[PDB]
């Protein structure tokens, strides 16, 4: 069960055209290039997760 | 706190050149194209996780 | 193990008569119709969870 | 933080027309009526979760 | 896997002599009697967890 | 955030009269006396959890 | 499944030369000696986790 | 929230004298040297977790 784990978490607005993820913090607006990140993993067994969560359509605010 | 979550989990051998992930099950060897999967999210806020876990270098076996 | 997950979380005061869940936010009072939400899943395999948590009967506040 | 939690987990094939969830066990096929279950919570604050997970579209099995 | 779970969480200062647990909130000091709570479960299969966490002995402060 | 945690997990059939918990393993049938266990914590802030999970009333096996 | 767990969590700047971990709280600067802590476990089956998390190299701060 | 995580998990019999952890798998007996592992983190903010879990003292085996 012993193992070495290496993981990258990236949260932000995704633009696959320029292949970049950019998050709007409370101070700035950071931009990470998913391409470079992804490449660090090219050639190996990985576990990739892509989550997108939105709001629930309401039917009435009071 | 109510929300609608949509998530994709993909585990397998990653080849970013052809942009495909392929896992070796006990029964068959499935191949998913990360490109198509990724595109379903292009243009929205996301969390991407990319995990890669290996074994620990030993020094004694018996 | 690769898969596509789609999940809906709804937290609020439940009224099964009108089939609606409504949560009280420190800014407003949203109302979601559990019927419409539930219907998005009609006809498929699902894990459903319904939690209700209350307070513990005390034997002395101070 | 002390509290009393009461929760119901139901996993199966969902039919909202007859309002029943039915899971296929390697020993039998159980059927629960979501209506009765849901009613045990009518009139209270609740967190409800509805998950539906499917497979990932492949581009080549082998 | 479908099931009905019923759980009690109780956090506070424990006195087994009078069999009572009492927590000091920011607003008030609640007192729950572990005896009554425990009895609700007498006669059934359970999981009991009892956790106690303290601070780590330091050796340098600045 | 550094801390020392000490925790006890006890799963089995609960009998508060003789104050003992007894689990039926695959080999034997172990019996732990909740009294002794509980006492190790008498006099300190703790987080106690008592869970009891049962099966869901069915309406039809096929 | 019943068991007694004993666990130590230590978060801070690690210096293996003097074998000490030191975290910078919003108040003080605590220093724990990993040596003493580690010794409390010498001679036992353990599980050890060492995590180090950094920031993601950006390409566009704004 | 985006970040790079690097984590090591080590489970086995701990000997701090020789500074080695050794686990007994269902096949072999692997030995890892905690010293080398630990050094990979010397000089960094880390989180360290050391857990040791034992069995509960019974009062009636059967």
């Amino acid at each position: 069960a012993s193992k070495k784990v290496h993981q990258i978490n990236v949260k932000g607005f995704f633009d696959m055209d320029v292949m970049e993820v950019t998050e709007q913090t409370k101070e700035a607006e950071y931009t990470y290039d998913f391409k470079e990140i992804l490449s660090e993993f090219n050639g190996k067994n990985v576990s990739i997760t892509v989550k997108e969560e939105n709001e629930l359509p309401v039917k009435g605010v009071e």
